[PDB]
């Protein structure tokens, strides 16, 4: 009878890292016969949509539900009207009345006044989304987003152009909530809940009540926070008898801080573990590094449960290294350019398969121009395939400084790649056995990783012995009937 | 036949200082059968709930009446109307037609549009106010704001919700005088008198336009001005045979400065006394000053009028030490707190009590924490009942840099307690008889007051003897009679 | 059957310059049977007085036309429709509704609502001119401009009261044009022919669409490009057989420039020379510069038709030295003013006239006044009869430092005025006989100048001699016929 509720600000198609892992923990839980749910908390006019497309590409178990804020009064507004909201769309059509069309392109087109040519409107039709701009003394004052011809959202701009008031409809064009939007940070202010005539501070005020009628204050009722910017918003519900859980999935100390530092969000969720059922942290390293700096003890290590598809047909035997990650600061490309750089001078042939974007793409790409490494290394992009690039390569590297656990690296190992990356907070101490199943480098040792790669890279037989007992290693390891079991133990202690 | 004009820009129920002098000077003149009233020149949509409290306190006297700018048209329209302005409150509910309200508070209320969801109206009832905030584009644009249900002012806000026009109504809702108001300094430009369909530069132009219609231009018609902002006011009218007088109740020169500076609003009325009947001065040592410093002979000293109360019951044996005082720097209430410990330490038992509240109230508190002096200095704020603290004092010091006559120091002699203050300009020299009816200090001399302040609360003889003294003193001088028909001379004259 | 086309921005009353050559231009072409017309890219709603005024000053020919872009439109607009635009003139006057005048001068009256007392409109009358300000929580966002009580043109205004967009109305008030305006710096954006439902993305845009419909694609079609601003609008068009030549009037090197750059507008035409018909210069010294500089080849030295007005009836025997320019940098009158003082030592009786206005104006009236030369330098002021002022003159001095060919010296030698002037680029060179028929002093050598003004203001042989002779010259060199030929030659071509 037990039922988890999984939080996240928001869910999309892109977006990716903790959500796959959430989607897949949905999985195993609704496996194990206890519904695992998401809860988000932000507005989007096609979350049917979303889910319905992220379902299609099997992102998402088409078990899992997704309960969100915006759709739960909205919903609460479908059901308390009849007939659709008439003078709404009557007044809009008002708006456009007296005017002349002015088209500048296909779905565009400009509303000008007969009477007195004053700029009215703006048009712009996209196969199901339309949108109405309005203007007063020259300037869009608010606008007007349609989904098939239905209008599901107003928006109303300040003087510098920029949203500062959203009112969102139901599916008869009935307003049931509004809000302030503070123009300069986004941030959302008053809330207002037309549909029941209360108003909220800010959205935490308003989620703090939608998780109160929501979950039942009930034992068997579970909230995991995985977000955390949402922590708040489960933190400070009034439920006395369900259990509250969070999970941090990074290394809770501030990237590239000598300082001793910690992430704002997380900081916060490890200092209030006492006050809640648990802080979920993914390696046992972790655990007592903040054990040890926090005066808390509910903290508690449960791995992420790991997904063990087939390893390919047959071992890459030509010189290829690989990685697929994000182009960001905590990954350290910029240490893989001056490790390729190394390699290929001892060995000409042993050619860089670097998957992914982002923000250091650039810098990498024009990094490979000055180093005269065009011919060996290649800049492969964003990939929706990750486990089909697993099978060309001969061996997985990675520079990364911090980690939570490092999956990535795992869902290598399991393809019987064998992983040569540095020795970091957090992970791959725990799953890579140096000279064994990968290489457990020295943390900045470039001179020691590139020696270990034209090792593995030139020998075959190495290459698929450390391989194959890599793959034998995360099976036995990270057992998802065990996973399962120490949540289980959680939860009924 | 003679009437008098006082002439300062507001009164208020706080307000003090130079309004308690203006109220007491009415008072003698209304008793010496010279009708003494006062002309003000704000807006106050509740000025005769003010006045009439102003009374019931005992502040003001029931003869004094008090002649303001905005009301005097604000009659004219009353009188030119017959049926309530219906057309404005039909406006104002039509505005508020379909919309859904959401209560904050208890007066506090939120109108949102049913159709559309548009932020509308904000209203906050409080017993007898009531204010109405129109929004538009999600930001207030209007302030409607009501007395008894009744609409008396109406406020226009600019993009930073800044007040930059204003709509005053008469009693039966009709617009008589409306205003622009600069956003940034909030001063008052062209002024528009719809009742009569005129124009004015400023409120300046406006209320010259209003004495001239207020004061007949008679000999036997006197104005007497007090505030030094309104002096141009007075001094611009195109009066020919109406007298016209400036009383400055300040020192005159800039306080805090080296180079000889004078107060801008202060300097104009001095320059200018010469094309007046008179600038009034308190001391005559301010008289002489001036006319050293300036090319113009139309200078008279007229002291304050005294209000010769009967003294206390018995005199303060207890070292206890008094001042009661706004917390300003010319007040130099530091230099009090400096005298205090050097007193404290020749004898613990002597314990100060400060009254009074301004700017410098926490630079002195965080002063008596570092020189420990919490258990003998003890700030008793703000005194409604002034006269009663002055029973429990046993001598009243002063350290005050910048005086205008310093009629506290005076109020407090006539209470039977003498006066130990810093000889500065102007007023204590004239009224403290040094070792006869208090202590003339030498100015900055902390020392010398610190010994004398030892001298008299130690001795209960000499409490007694020159407080007696300095009763019998101020009833000497400030004869009330005489000081009448100085003011008759220089009016008959 | 040849139709030129001259292109300037716009036309005014109070304009000089290169319209008036352009004016003389189109004289000489229609007395050689070739229609020479001026084609304006900017909105005036007089511009029928202007242009009316402009050939009753005899400043403009009557046979030339004025093609304008804004007109354009405005006559089909006007084809178009058969009544007046009632609803408009309907719109502006229900406003106007419930409201009270408040007269503050002639013209001048303001409108408030008798209801609210909001401030509702500004209306100046002018005797033709009417302007309607409209009003919006105090703030001016509309000016409705009328002229013989008809409107021709609307405008809103932003936050910071600046236009933001005008709509222009044809002779019925129907709206036919309306753009954007960039409040900061005045460009126009957008622009929408409301008349064809047809947008423009600035007026460039606009108008190289207008030259397409105004010149047909022939030959026999000459557009000659004045303005330098206005070449884009030629150089854009579509025009496959019509000619495109571009005038540069100007020394085409940055005034103030030891870097050797280059004026943008300039530049730009230079640059394109051969892929138009050709870019004409004014003397064969810049002909040659640019031909030097530039990798370009289709550059002309057609030199400005020179109007041969009858000489004065007698010399001037009296020492009087002049100057008609306007008062810019490039003049450099500070120069004229060092000469006049190095003068004025040697021979106390001669006497500087310095006719003309501008921004250095100021500095040189300063100037004179610290070189006390008050008794001998005499700033004229602005001339309306230039030619009157040159019968005065014994010799004409020209300090200036950059020159397009300088009319102003050459129109000086043909009233029999000698010209004293420094040899610069470009002009005098070609027209100024040092020794002979003037002096051409070499650039900066003020000393020079001096003694060469001292000698001919004090020989009344030489400066009639001189004169003369220089009169003579131009009469030779500048044949009206042969310039003519010239241009032929170069359509023909």
């Amino acid at each position: 009878m037990k039922k988890i509720f999984m939080m996240v600000h928001e869910l999309d198609v892109n977006k990716g890292g903790m959500t796959s892992s959430m989607f897949n923990r949905s999985k195993e839980f609704y496996d194990a016969d206890i519904p695992a749910d998401i809860v988000t908390f932000d507005y989007k006019g096609n979350y049917d949509e979303i889910i319905k497309a992220l379902k299609k590409q099997g992102k998402m178990d088409r078990r899992t539900k997704m309960y969100n804020v915006f759709e739960y009064f909205k919903q609460i507004s479908n059901n308390k009207h009849f007939k659709s909201n008439k003078l709404l769309y009557k007044h809009i059509s008002e708006r456009l009345k007296n005017t002349i069309e002015i088209e500048e392109s296909k779905g565009i087109s400009r509303y000008f006044d007969i009477t007195t040519g004053t700029y009215i409107a703006y048009i712009r039709k996209s196969k199901s989304e339309k949108v109405i701009d309005f203007f007063k003394d020259n300037k869009r004052i608010e606008r007007f987003s349609f989904i098939d011809n239905k209008v599901h959202m107003k928006e109303t701009f300040n003087v510098d152009n920029k949203v500062c008031y959203q009112v969102f409809y139901d599916e008869k064009g009935y307003p049931y909530i509004s809000r302030n939007i503070n123009a300069n940070n986004g941030a959302v202010g008053k809330t207002y809940v037309l549909v029941n005539k209360k108003e909220f501070k800010n959205n935490l005020a308003l989620c703090v009540y939608y998780l109160e009628k929501l979950i039942k204050d009930s034992k068997d009722s579970i909230m995991i926070c995985d977000g955390p910017g949402s922590f708040p918003k489960m933190f400070n519900t009034n439920h006395k008898n369900a259990q509250k859980y969070g999970v941090i999935h990074v290394n809770h100390h501030e990237n590239f801080d000598d300082t001793g530092a910690f992430k704002k969000s997380e900081k916060y969720i490890i200092e209030n573990a006492n006050k809640i059922n648990g802080v979920i942290v993914l390696t046992e390293a972790q655990r007592l590094d903040i054990l040890n700096q926090f005066d808390v003890e509910n903290i508690f290590t449960i791995s992420n449960f790991v997904k063990i598809h087939n390893a390919p047909k047959h071992f890459q035997t030509e010189k290829i290294v690989g990685h697929i990650s994000r182009m960001v600061p905590t990954k350290r490309i910029d240490l893989l350019i001056e490790v390729a750089e190394l390699v290929v001078k001892k060995d000409n042939a042993v050619k860089f398969h670097i998957y992914g974007e982002g923000s250091v793409k650039d810098k990498i790409a024009k990094m490979i121009e000055d180093k005269n490494l065009e011919r060996n290394v290649f800049l492969k992009g964003y990939t929706t395939t990750p486990q089909k690039c697993l099978e060309d390569f001969k061996l997985v590297v990675s520079t990364s400084q911090y980690e939570g656990q490092g999956l990535s690296m795992i869902e290598a190992m399991i393809s019987k790649r064998p992983v040569v990356a540095f020795d970091i907070k957090y992970g791959p101490s725990d799953f890579i056995e140096d000279n064994k199943n990968g290489y457990l480098i020295e943390n900045h040792n470039i001179n020691d990783m590139a020696d270990k790669i034209l090792q593995l890279v030139n020998n075959d037989v190495l290459a698929a012995e450390f391989g194959s007992k890599a793959r034998e290693n995360i099976i036995e390891k990270y057992s998802t009937e065990s996973i399962l079991e120490k949540w289980l133990n959680l939860f009924n202690s």
